[PDB]
């Protein structure tokens, strides 16, 4: 469960990323 903020992947949170 990656995320928990902002980054090149995107924002918010979610699995895979």
């Amino acid at each position: 469960n990656a995320x928990x903020x902002x980054x090149t992947f995107x924002x918010x949170x979610g699995l895979x990323x």
